[PDB]
């Protein structure tokens, strides 16, 4: 059960998340919970850890900038984090809020949430499951999501590679800064595209 | 004159480069020489240093992999360079071959050639001139070169930003590894797009 990892039931968690997040965002989290379960089954990851990490991954999406800056100071995190924003923070810093609120201490689940946006050069299978689940969950509708879904049916690594390449491509297309850890992920996984 | 910086005349250099490079590549170098002169005039860079760096920038384009690996060892360069290829090497390592052949010691010209492919987070105006000249020289015909040319008529910094964004976008589109220094350039300049 979820209570093996957090301080409340799944039902209790959903009630709490419904207060924290817009409807569309909670719907997304429920989508990631489901997609993570399917991917974990496929690729030999604990379905329960995948499901919970999937539900929780965007728990901190709506924290204010000030709250994130407070957490960076309190946990004495990488000071460079102050140069970024919500997209980097909600996973990389938001894990601390999740830990405070839910008493989540499982290192594997925390790490999967931590890097769900930016990845890392080295990712566990759980990390990859959450990273991909976020991109392919059934509520998502962006051009090319069909390709991501097909790839994810065959190869977890190629799915990470594809998603990361598309993210880097889109950020450069839009003229947004690219977090350096994102490139670390990109360069580590891009060989899987062939 | 060019002989103020190298061990031969411009005419002598062109004869030497004609033996080293395919016709199309030498034509390109002549295009960069010209574009660098125009940009340097516009943005307050020594036109002579810009012209020479422009002509020389791709001097080492046709060195073999083995020759580059030999130079990395001989000059005890960043060992990570062995994980890359011609695109990174011809500037970053090729400067040593240029120095050997032509007795080029001017630090400014060498640096501009060194980073003409990947840029850096900190670039001199000469560095930016060569970086942009390479992209907009009159022989180039790629979709969007007209936009690059317009931007370069107004802002050197925005031209660097635009070129770097398009390069990162294209590398990710194609599924090629992105040299980390390229991202350093991207993140440093992307603010100029606005
Ligand atoms: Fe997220
Ligand atoms: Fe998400
Ligand atoms: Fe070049
Ligand atoms: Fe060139």
């Amino acid at each position: 059960s979820y209570q093996d990892y957090i301080n409340c039931s799944r039902e209790a968690l959903l009630e709490k998340m419904a207060e924290l997040l817009p409807e569309k965002r909670l719907t997304h989290c429920l989508g990631v919970e489901r997609a993570a379960m399917e991917l974990a089954q496929r690729f030999g990851v604990d379905v329960e850890k995948a499901s919970l990490a999937g539900l929780l991954h965007d728990y901190a999406k709506k924290l204010s900038d000030q709250e994130f800056l407070v957490l960076i100071d309190r946990y004495q995190l990488d000071p460079d984090l102050k140069n970024w924003g919500n997209n980097v923070w909600h996973g990389m810093v938001g894990i601390y809020k999740i830990q405070e609120d839910l008493d989540l201490h499982d290192s594997e689940i925390l790490r999967a949430i931590e890097i769900h946006t930016v990845g890392a050069g080295q990712m566990t299978d759980l990390d990859k499951v959450i990273y991909v689940a976020d991109y392919i969950e059934h509520n998502r509708a962006f051009p090319g999501v069909d390709v991501a879904r097909e790839i994810a049916s065959l190869s977890l690594n190629k799915a990470v590679a594809y998603e990361t390449a598309r993210t880097v491509e889109y950020l450069a297309h839009q003229g947004f800064p690219i977090y350096p850890q994102t490139l670390e992920t990109y360069n580590a996984f891009v060989h899987y595209l062939k």
